[PDB]
């Protein structure tokens, strides 16, 4: 509280130094948004959404009845880029795995013409998915900013998607990644990997003991050789930096 705006900009910049990227992230308070990291025009550039649409799949799927929480989405026995996700698995520990063929299975069951409505529905992104329903996502033509990323998980996680509250609550607690003192951190990673250059993507928000909600989304480049840990890390050491957690 005694420390200054300027600290806080400079701590948050040097994690994305320190990691020899360039990158984001957005915080947002109420209806404010804070920009930080050392890459700030970022912000209102588009990315392909990559994994981070998992939160969005997986609301689609459930309200149009495509699947339920207890479903197991069975292996068909092939070769997994890997092997943790040569198993069965619920749409929650596909979403923890971050398992994209169960969530490929999920788009192909709801299908290429429900599924550009409803992603034009919610207005997610530039709301194009093309004619591909398995990979719109990860390659391409559907891109997002991190502005409306940090817009969509505060949208998210005060059930304010145009979803039953049930649904929204569903997903939700697919998210739960991590606990620090009283508060609890929701959110889903991203890695586009077919993309030049790759884009990196930790969204989503925290819950503070006393039921405050902090949405986020970092945003940076994934170079060669990069642990995904580090999108966590510098997520984790800059909500930190803020008292956040
Ligand atoms: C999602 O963006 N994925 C699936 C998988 N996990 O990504 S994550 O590290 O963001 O959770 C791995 C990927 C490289 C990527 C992808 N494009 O398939």
């Amino acid at each position: 509280f005694h420390i200054s705006s300027q600290q806080h900009e400079k701590a948050i910049k040097s994690y994305f130094d320190e990691a020899q990227t360039q990158g984001v992230i957005i915080i947002k308070e109420g209806k404010n948004l804070s920009t930080y990291g050392n890459a700030l025009a970022r912000a209102n550039k588009e990315y392909v959404p990559a994994s981070t649409f998992k939160m969005l799949n997986a609301l689609i799927g459930l309200e149009n009845h495509k699947a339920t929480t207890n479903e197991i989405f069975k292996w068909d026995g092939k070769k997994r880029t890997y092997p943790m996700w040569e198993k069965d698995m619920t749409l929650g520990e596909a979403m923890a795995l971050s398992a994209v063929p169960v969530y490929q299975e999920l788009a192909r069951r709801t299908g290429l013409e429900l599924m550009q409505k409803e992603v034009k529905r919610v207005n997610f992104g530039n709301t194009n998915i093309g004619t591909q329903v398995d990979n719109f996502w990860l390659v391409g033509p559907l891109k997002i900013t991190p502005v409306q990323e940090v817009n969509f998980a505060d949208d998210l996680a005060h059930n304010r998607l145009p979803f039953k509250l049930e649904t929204q609550e569903e997903v939700k607690k697919m998210l739960l990644i991590k606990e620090v003192n009283g508060s609890k951190i929701y959110a889903k990673s991203g890695w586009g990997m077919g993309v030049t250059p790759q884009v990196g993507w930790l969204t989503g928000w925290v819950e503070q003991a006393n039921g405050k909600k902090i949405p986020f989304s970092l945003n940076l480049e994934m170079k060669e050789g990069m642990s995904g840990s580090i999108r966590n890390e510098i997520t984790y050491k800059s909500l930190e930096n803020l008292g956040i957690i």
